[PDB]
């Protein structure tokens, strides 16, 4: 009786092909054997064949049918042998699926400080590691506040991968940002928080996890710097053990190596019983002498058992009856440590008997074993292998040690053949690509076999589910019963699994089967063979290195070169050729996959675990089983398309560090596949490391200490040689060795000192010059070693030498507007008699139009510290208004578009921290409960008009309108929660009509229609007070809300109201609440409201423009300094007005000829073209400040400004704010290096109003001083302080409402650099929205 075999793969994946195989016995030869599959949509023939006179094995590849009715479905594979009126038919239910393509997100770091650009890559792969070029529809980047802040649409992948960039804000939120891919199918999370660790790290080396067989131990508490340097200090070490707390404390001092050894004995703690905790903690507190700071180290040690657990990792699920089965057992203790000469007990349970036997192990922990199944006689048996007779002990009060017995159950190799085929496994991990040689012996039983035929072995090499290789070996069966062996040749790729299989079966044409499979263990390899090599991988920081990258031809690769501690932070979250695996292989265990068809619930028991869809006609019918250091910037993050040669050599420059760089790469190719490289290291080694401690802030005429500490790194004695370049910008006194070389040996430090005084101003560079020289004298009994590289170092560090006194700026903006004629203007700028010498500068700015001064200074505008929600919008909202001007006039080029939108997500990220859990936007954020409704209207207006430029989430605008629904009165008007606004035009108590006007005008400007219900409801509120209003700011804003809509009959009424209170200041008219050009604050924004109400007529009127250019002629001369309109809200309202005027009165501006003239016969020419209208034209005036002459000719309306800055010994005010300070503590006889002196500041508002709007007290620091560490917390603990900010030389403290009462704020400062002859330092308090109401005093130090 001849027999046949049909084999198909189990899972039928869509984008690739599979393989079908047919095995036919000698005999038949007239019977057509065919395989075909039937689906619900189509049917194709897989294979037709006819029998031969020999044993044949035919295998062909086939493409799967497309899936229908979803992704997962079940087809029917159908085998027919037809002939001699005999039909062998079957029907087997087989599963066909569209598999899930694997994908991952690779970020640049798992941890970023704020202010760094995040880079990431998105990679999609199939199950065979070929890249997928399916287009990503929409990808997003979200904050820790679950709010999307970036979004890319319709992004295409380049060879399956795509890279993206996102610049974070300098003030960014803290938490895990999330990159979401394809509506949230893929998440990549990276943490962003600000970590700076200047404290020296205290570590251990020899303390590790301990066992119970330890009676004594040595603890090496070693305290070292972040770059790595020992110091001398006293260490107290508490080694404690908790209770379900036996502790011992010791004290010592570290040596010159910095590692202190202490004997810790286990007998002082709980070691036998488990009534106490199983974890022992070491707390080391280090106090350095002369510092007083305490460094804390916590190290936990868990008590580990001596032995681990046994699992039958390499054990077959069957047994050969009446014939021996051999194998090996790997024995190891705890955490995969091999135990030499360990003892293993194995017991069999069955009907024959529960026999026990014992085995000894070798030094490698691999013990061979043989088992004889002569007496079992086809019965179900159980295997139990353990270490000893001891088992698990259960106790609710004590945590037991982990133990797991090696238990298995075996069921009866179901056949009619008693021949034997050998089992030959080869070691642990295997290699890929090399032809592996394996030998497997066999045996032939003469009773069930005939010597006339020839023997044949058919083997299937199966990996990643489907069968990969096949083959046949025909040998002579005339030798009959012997222990012969046959050879095999094996090629392994990534198509083979990490745990693939090889099955051999021999089948006789007279009758009988014998089968055996071997499970392998291959290292997770790839079709793409990549190599990330370095030259020379020991390079000095500063010189370029050669990176060689090898892959398959036609590949796209991606580098990630970063610090080693970035890899040491997270053991996971990197590509380590296990992360790219894992999601794919889960086909183990169960033979069907959502298929209810079974055979007897053996060949079925063989092909249950790793096998295929296999059917035959042999004996198969039997019931069987059916179941910690810093994180610097990253070195490389680049993309590289490599050529057909497969090599890519790139010269890349190392960063200036002392650390060791690690690089990781992956390569993607459509022809071959994916390839991942291990992390290959490059050490950046420098011989000597210097550290220049230098004060940022210093006043001229002071002195400070220049410091040039050199820390050795080589393990010998070197001769350093420090130098300072002599310059005329500073004078010096040599406290150092004065160009004398020293003997610095290994792990030894030296400190130099210089006394530096300053005679100039500005940024002054200090240049160090250190060099190991060729010594003529031996140091420490040995010759001074000269390294061949890194022999020199030239570090340059700057100082900011600010002048004494306070900076007073003076501006005189002009609006020469030539209507075909010559327009002239004189500028009068004068200096006081008490100016600080050589501190005066003057500069004239010429531009071709308006809305280009804001365009140059889109960042900034105000000179004020933007740390609140009402003031952040000078870096967000005039960008929207100037680009509305450039979009409605068609002058928006692409480069200013890209710069402005980059500033826009910077302002978006900075604004989004003032959002709440609700939709409202307060000023300071997360401390005010419910936010301000007016600022919510302002941010809703500038989010509605910015979503056509950048990506704004519509969810936060929708929550803003939900908060508008929450603040809608039944009278039709708009209310507010809390008392925190701008100047409020009189100090207004009601403010309801102006608030409702601004909310509804913001809704109309953002894009809502008149027939909108909130807009119509606010307008129905304002018909009540449409005419009867008195405040000029409220009248101009009310003329804006009635001029945005089409209520012209009362817009003309309000215009006639505004013509009564319009101050006719010559040819320029304007409006003011309380009636050289020094600007005021609220009159600028209310005449901006008047100008905005003028220019919102849809019908152009020539009489309207004649009044409008007079209002512009007043409004554009109030430009304070570089940005304009001194405060923040004044600036955004007046730039909105001037942008609306510039849209509604747009000019061609072909050419303007302008002459700047002065009294020193200094004249210069500016020429304005059409394209040259948006350049910030600048000239520093060399004249002594007096009068200047400005004339313009041509067609257009240009803007000219002149800014004068000088320094003044600051006079007091004593009429708006009363300000005083005094200095306590300060020692003056025991100064040391932390000269901690306190400052107590008494503030009050003695002005005319009931309360100031919002105040900034600006402690400009003394030279070389810092505000200690805890002053931020103890200033937030004091009342009426919302935010304290120390940028680089000033402490700005933000006050909510400063009043008639006197508030005392105290804070202590400590210097970092020693300073001598301290100049006085200023303290200034101003109203934020009225900066001219300021009070400036000065303080000093009573010692020097």
């Amino acid at each position: 009786l001849p027999n046949y075999l049909v084999t198909l793969p189990a899972r039928l994946n869509f984008p690739s092909v599979q393989k079908v195989c047919l095995d036919l016995s000698p005999g038949y030869s007239d019977v057509k054997f065919t395989v075909t599959l039937e689906t619900k949509d189509k049917t194709q023939k897989l294979l037709e064949y006819s029998g031969l006179k020999k044993r044949h094995l035919h295998c062909i590849s086939f493409l799967v049918p497309p899936p229908a009715g979803g992704t997962e479905e079940v087809a029917t594979i159908r085998v027919s042998g037809v002939g001699n009126n005999i039909s062998f038919e079957e029907k087997k239910k087989v599963l066909i699926q569209r598999q899930g393509n694997g994908t991952f997100v690779q970020t640049d770091k798992p941890l970023y400080t704020p202010g760094q650009q995040v880079y990431f890559r998105i990679v999609t792969m199939d199950s065979n590691f070929v890249p997928v070029n399916d287009k990503y529809s929409m990808v997003e980047l979200q904050d820790p506040n679950s709010n999307r802040i970036a979004q890319w649409l319709e992004v295409v992948p380049e060879q399956g991968i795509v890279d993206l960039s996102f610049q974070l804000a300098p003030e960014a939120m803290l938490g895990t940002y999330t990159v979401a891919v394809a509506e949230g199918k893929t998440f990549g999370t990276f943490s962003v928080e600000e970590y700076v660790l200047p404290k020296f790290k205290v570590e251990v080396v020899e303390p590790k996890e301990l066992s119970t067989v330890q009676e004594s131990f040595l603890v090496k508490i070693c305290c070292r710097y972040t770059y790595g340097k020992p110091m001398l200090g006293a260490v107290q070490v508490s080694v404690c053990q908790k209770a379900n707390d036996k502790c011992r404390n010791l004290s010592g001092q570290t040596d010159k190596t910095g590692c202190f050894s202490a004997p810790v004995d286990m007998a002082t703690f709980d070691l036998i019983g488990y009534a106490y905790s199983h974890q022992i903690n070491i707390v080391a507190t280090v106090v350095e002498e002369g510092t007083g700071v305490e460094a804390n180290a916590t190290q936990n040690i868990y008590i580990s058992p001596q032995m681990g657990s046994m699992t039958f990792e390499d054990t077959s699920n069957f047994y050969h009856p009446n014939f021996p089965f051999s194998g090996k057992i790997r024995v190891r203790g705890h955490d995969d440590s091999f135990l030499k000469n360990h003892l293993v007990f194995l017991v069999i349970y069955g009907t024959n008997g529960t026999f026990n036997q014992t085995l000894v192990t070798d030094n490698n922990g691999l013990a061979p074993f043989t088992l004889e199944t002569s007496g079992w006689n086809g019965t179900d048996v159980s295997l139990e292998g353990k270490f000893q007779m001891e088992d698990l002990v259960y106790n609710p009060e004590q945590v037991p040690r982990y133990y797991q017995n090696a238990y298995l159950h075996l069921r009866p190799f179901y056949s009619t053949t008693r021949s034997f085929l050998g089992i030959h496994r080869l070691n642990g991990p295997l290699k890929c690509g090399q032809p592996q040689e394996v030998l497997v012996d066999y045996y032939i039983d003469p009773a069930d076999a005939s010597p006339d035929q020839e023997i044949s072995f058919s083997y299937y090499l199966i990996g990643k589910g489907s069968l990969v290789m096949e083959g046949q070996k025909h040998l002579n069966s005339k030798k009959k019963g012997l222990k012969a062996s046959f050879s095999l040749s094996l090629t392994f790729t990534s198509r083979l699994a990490p745990d693939p299989s090889l099955v051999i079966y021999a089948i006789f044409p007279s009758g009988g089967v014998v089968a055996d499979k071997i499970q392998f263990s291959v290292e997770m390899c790839f079709d793409n063979q990549v190599s990330l090599g370095f030259s020379p991988s020991q390079q000095l920081p500063g010189a370029e290195v050669e990176l060689q990258l090898q892959a398959a031809p036609g590949s796209l690769c991606a580098l990630r070169a970063v610090d080693e501690s970035v890899l040491l932070l997270r053991p996971d979250r990197e590509l380590s050729n296990r992360s790219v695996y894992g999601m794919f292989p889960f086909w183990y265990g169960h033979y069907p996959y959502q298929v209810a068809e079974y055979d007897q619930c053996d060949l079925f028991s063989f092909f249950r675990d790793v096998g295929l869809k296999i059917l035959s006609n042999a004996k198969i019918k039997k019931p069987v089983d059916c179941s910690r250091q810093y994180f610097p910037e990253t070195w490389l993050w680049d993309l590289f398309p490599i050529g057909n040669s497969g090599k890519e050599a790139v010269h890349v420059t190392v960063p200036d560090a002392i650390t060791e760089w690690k690089a990781m790469s992956f390569c993607t190719s459509q022809s071959r596949g994916f390839g991942l490289s291990p992390t290959v290291g490059l050490t950046a080694f420098k011989p000597f490391f210097v550290d220049l401690t230098l004060p940022y802030s210093v006043v001229r005429g002071e002195s400070f200490r220049l410091t040039a500490t050199i820390f050795n790194y080589l393990k010998d004695c070197i001769r350093v040689q420090t130098d300072l370049a002599k310059s005329h910008e500073y004078q010096l006194e040599s406290w150092a060795d004065s160009q004398t070389s020293s003997c610095l040996c290994a792990d030894d430090a030296k400190t130099h000192h210089w006394n530096i005084t300053a005679v100039k101003l500005g940024h002054i560079n200090f240049t160090i010059s250190t060099k190991i020289l060729d010594s003529n004298e031996p140091c420490g009994g040995q010759k001074g070693f000269v390294p061949q590289k890194g022999r020199s170092d030239t570090l340059i560090k700057p100082v900011l030498v600010k002048p004494e006194g306070v900076l007073v700026e003076k501006t005189h903006s002009s609006l020469l507007c030539p209507k075909g004629k010559v327009a002239s203007e004189s500028v009068s700028l004068e200096l006081p008699v008490d100016i600080v010498p050589d501190s005066t500068k003057a500069y004239v700015t010429v531009l071709g139009d308006i809305m280009g001064t804001a365009l140059q200074n889109l960042d900034g505008l105000v000179q004020m510290p933007s740390g609140c929600g009402e003031q952040n919008m000078v870096l967000f909202a005039p960008i929207i208004y100037v680009l509305q001007y450039l979009e409605k006039a068609g002058l928006l080029t692409e480069e200013i578009r890209s710069r402005a939108v980059g500033f826009l997500e910077i302002g978006y990220q900075k604004e989004l921290m003032y959002k709440h859990s609700n939709g409202s936007y307060s000023a300071f954020g997360e401390r005010d409960g419910n936010g301000n409704t007016w600022l919510t209207a302002f941010v809703t207006k500038c989010f509605g008009q910015a979503q056509k430029f950048i990506f704004i989430d519509p969810k936060n605008i929708q929550d803003a309108l939900k908060w508008m629904a929450g603040n809608q009165l039944p009278s039709g008007c708009y209310a507010n929660v809390g008392n925190l606004l701008h100047t409020a035009m009189k100090g207004g108590v009601d403010d309801e009509v102006s608030l409702t006007a601004y909310v509804t005008a913001a809704l109309l400007e953002m894009g809502k229609d008149v027939d909108d219900p909130m807009v119509s409801q606010g307008l129905r509120c304002l018909k009540n007070s449409a005419t009867s209003t008195t405040n000029l700011y409220t009248q101009a804003l009310l003329a804006y809300i009635f001029s945005l809509a089409g209520e012209m009959d009362i817009r003309n009424i309000l215009l006639k109201q505004l013509d009564q209170q319009a101050i006719i200041s010559g040819e320029s008219i304007y409006w003011s609440q309380k009636p050289w050009s020094e600007p005021a604050a609220v009159d600028v924004e209310l005449t901006a409201y008047a100008l905005l109400a003028q220019l919102t007529k849809p019908s152009l009127t020539q009489k309207e423009i004649a009044k409008a250019t007079s209002i512009v002629a007043w409004l554009a001369k109030q430009h304070n300094a570089y940005g304009g309109f001194s405060s923040t809200q004044d600036t955004v309202v007046a730039l909105q007005a001037l942008a609306k005027y510039a849209t509604t009165a747009y000019m061609p501006s072909e050419e303007i000829n302008l002459v700047v003239k002065s009294t020193e016969n200094f004249q210069r020419t500016f020429n304005i073209q059409s394209v040259n209208r948006l350049v910030f034209q600048q000239d520093t005036l060399p004249n002594v400040p007096g009068m200047y002459t400005l004339e313009a000719s041509g067609q257009g309306c240009v803007y000219v400004q002149t800014v004068l800055r000088y320094n003044i010994l600051p006079p007091t005010n004593m009429k708006t704010f009363s300000l005083s300070v005094e200095i306590g503590k300060a020692r003056c006889e025991q100064p040391t290096s932390p000269r901690s002196l306190t400052l107590t500041i008494h503030t009050s508002y003695v002005g005319s109003r009931s309360s100031s709007n919002m105040a900034i007290v600006e402690v400009k620091m003394l030279s070389g001083f810092s505000p200690m560490e805890g002053t931020n917390q103890l200033l937030l603990q004091q009342p009426l302080v919302k935010k304290v900010e120390f940028g680089t030389d000033t402490l700005n403290i933000y006050l909510d409402e400063l009043i008639k009462n006197t508030q005392t704020y105290t804070f202590t400062i400590s210097q970092s650099v020693l300073v001598t002859n301290l100049k006085p330092a200023t303290i200034k308090v101003y109203d934020y929205y009225l900066p001219d109401e300021q009070a400036t005093i000065q303080y000093s130090d009573p010692c020097e």
